[PDB]
């Protein structure tokens, strides 16, 4: 698809076999998910956004899918309210910004 | 241009007589830019993501031109981590996700 930005890029993805909502963002290194229990040993791991620092833990080979690409790589699970899909995943199905 | 997402997307911005590195970012509702000098006066905005809030300067209508293309809007000015170009500029320019 073409996703414009006159809103935030929230598309559906699929993770541990649900549907989520998630925002897709470049300006992500990383991709961060609210609290759930993910399939796995985890890694801690801290990742740094506007306001400082906070802890998250970090799964590897979690298959999110997204319009129909399977991406497949480390997600990390944190206190967010949010899901956040960062380049880790996007790079995996082929995303590029445009103008 | 097609920006690939394996690296940071970062592009080169001309904003008040200067050069500056910034990072196109689709997580980003602002524009957001560390302490400089911009003309005009300003009002105070909270702002926040990952970590928490940082306080800011918000300018209106200045001139900002990225990766050559021509932009006149918002810029907040603040300590932030790393210099974003936000939604509200980057829909000026045309900018769009695609895969
Ligand atoms: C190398 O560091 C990172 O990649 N840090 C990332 C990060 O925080 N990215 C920032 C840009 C950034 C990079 C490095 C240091 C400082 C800032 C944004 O891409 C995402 N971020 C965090 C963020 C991500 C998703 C959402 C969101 C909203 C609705 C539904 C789903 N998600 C909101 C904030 N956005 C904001 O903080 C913006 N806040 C904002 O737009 O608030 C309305 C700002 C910028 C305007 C302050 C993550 C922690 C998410 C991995």
């Amino acid at each position: 698809p073409q996703i414009t930005l006159w809103k935030r890029p929230i598309v559906t993805v699929k993770i541990g076999g649900q549907l989520k909502e998630a925002l897709l963002d470049t300006g992500a290194d990383d991709t961060v998910i609210e609290e759930m229990n993910l399939p796995g040993k985890w890694k801690p791991k801290i990742i740094g956004g506007i306001g400082g620092f906070i802890k998250v833990r970090q799964y590897d080979q979690i298959i999110i899918e997204i319009a129909g690409h399977k991406a497949i790589g480390t997600v990390l699970v944190g206190p967010t309210p949010f899901n956040v899909i960062g380049r880790n995943l996007m790079t995996q199905i082929g995303a590029t910004l445009n103008f």
